[PDB]
């Protein structure tokens, strides 16, 4: 028999009806899309606060799933098509505060897309190893 | 070297590997609302149902299934209205009807190839 | 923690892990038509060829190769015409010239960073 994937919900991170928050399979963790919404369901104001909240959500989910930010292998970034050059640059400044070791930064891509209402940034396809 | 499969009952695109099996995991190429004969169905409803039928058949051909999907990505056409996006999600919940085991997902708008209203990509699933 | 590698013959971007190896699988950061010196090539063909050359070099550096790719995603610039997208796919079939082993693929238009006509992301490959 083969092992089942397991689906988890970190109680300190917002959970969306249509979206698996965390999946674990064969020592690997996958996350559903993460956005700058706190546990109370409040979307934070501006690129910076949405970015900080997004990576806080990711950190909490990964640690809940026996992983962590330093175990992320790959992730994708969707920035809103509405963002200015300064907002995109600020995102990357904040990104480097989350992943502070240049040598071990995870695989990344980043493109502009039309996100759901109010969203300035979304981080998707987070793949991480378990501890 | 990775094993590539083609389910005979699902459309196969020239440039696109349909199914890959690697170390008990199944990966799929992009899926759209085109049936076995190569006919693109009209409208979001029919395209959505056909897309997930394609995914289901591909996964079952590799002894996986919808219930063993860990993650997927959705691209909806930029042309879709809010009500169309809402309708997509209603249909999505009819495919994944067990709330607790819904796969990781993300959903954004994109400029898709001609005629396409929805595309589901990066489907990753475990073998049963 | 997972092993991150840098192939010294391929450009590395400040914010971007170039190569990650985990449990006999290789993941790549986004690849674009920029050479080792950091020069973005002019035109779709040269950017396309450079992008897949970068991918080839990274995979071979990580005990893998183009023939071990399981899945990848393509983002083409929204500025590209239909004829240019067709040209990209011709070039794609030159690189992946064995039809049966072409990796899982999806391809959509997106607004890429300055100057970029094509970007290949989410490359996942098995190790030898």
């Amino acid at each position: 028999g083969m092992p089942t994937p397991t689906f988890l919900v970190c109680p300190d991170v917002v959970k969306f009806e249509n979206v698996g928050q965390i999946a674990v399979v064969n020592g690997m963790v996958y996350l559903g899309g993460s956005v700058g919404i706190d546990k109370s369901g409040t979307l934070h104001k501006g690129l910076e606060e949405q970015t900080r909240q997004t990576f806080d959500n990711i950190r909490k989910c990964l640690e809940y799933a026996n992983s962590g930010l330093d175990y992320i292998v790959s992730l994708n970034i969707f920035l809103s098509t509405s963002l200015s050059d300064s907002e995109e640059a600020r995102f990357n400044e904040l990104y480097r505060e989350v992943f502070c070791v240049p040598a071990t930064r995870p695989c990344r891509c980043c493109v502009r897309a039309q996100l759901q209402e109010g969203l300035l940034v979304e981080v998707v396809n987070v793949v991480a190893a378990q501890k």
